[PDB]
Order: C-alpha cells, then sequence, then structure tokens
C-alpha cells in the first residue's frame, strides 16, 4: 500500500575523465536494456554522477537501485 | 574510486497518518540498531517520508538501503 516513490543519487570520484569514465559507460548498459522498471534520468555533468529514479512502489524501486549501484561498482572495478 | 555517495529518498503515502506509523516502525528499526552504518537522516513530514542518506561509497550507499527499504516494506505489511 506504497503510492508514488522517487530516488535521486550524486557520486564523487577523482578526475573528470573518471566520472566522463564511470557515468559514459553505466549508460550503455541503460541503453541496452529496455523495460526498465520503472522511471530513469542517469546524468554526469562533471565528477559528479546524477542518477534520478521512480517506482510504482516500495520495492519497484529497490532491485533498481541495487541493480544500478552494482553496474555503477562493476564500472569503477575497471579502473 | 566513489569519493562520496549520497541518496535522498521521498515517499508519500495514503494518510498522513498511515505515514505516521510507517516512521514509527522503521525509525524504531534504525533505532534499536545503535552503530548504524553509515548515515541516515529519518524525518517523517507530512505525508511524505524523506530518507537522507549519506555513505562512504556506492556500495555503502547500496546496502543501507536495501536492509532499510526492506524495513519499510515490512512496516507496510503490518496495516
Amino acid at each position: 500500500k506504497a503510492k508514488r516513490v522517487q530516488a535521486k543519487i550524486e557520486m564523487e570520484f577523482p578526475s573528470e575523465d573518471v566520472a566522463k569514465v564511470v557515468y559514459e559507460a553505466v549508460l550503455y548498459e541503460h541503453l541496452s536494456v529496455p523495460y526498465r522498471r520503472s522511471e530513469i534520468d542517469f546524468k554526469l555533468e562533471g565528477k559528479k554522477i546524477i542518477l534520478d529514479i521512480k517506482a510504482t512502489d516500495s520495492s519497484a524501486l529497490r532491485g533498481t537501485v541495487n541493480s544500478y549501484l552494482r553496474w555503477i561498482k562493476a564500472a569503477i572495478d575497471v579502473i
């Protein structure tokens, strides 16, 4: 019985060409997944990586935040 | 190499008094656990709940949601 739900993550990194890097690859596995759950407007601008999300509900979200915070570490791993 | 990582969350609920129950459960659970890592600012204000989370890294950020989102979703099921 949970209604409208929204999440926002920012992250800090060493080089912009290391935020460029982390942001720009997590993107290719985000474009490579149609049928997402449930709403996203990821974006890098500096050395921050910005993640804003939405979920029909409490868990339409949690498993997705998981999904991408690993994917974001999975990206830190090759660096 | 993820320097500081932060997620602000907001949940809107049926009754400004059905959310008051969840706060209280979770808050209890967030507080029947001193030594609680990493950083959590739990504030019920209105029909909305705002879970502020500051962490050491993506991973820190990550698991300090699951157990806490899965607490919220727990409170939800005793109603």
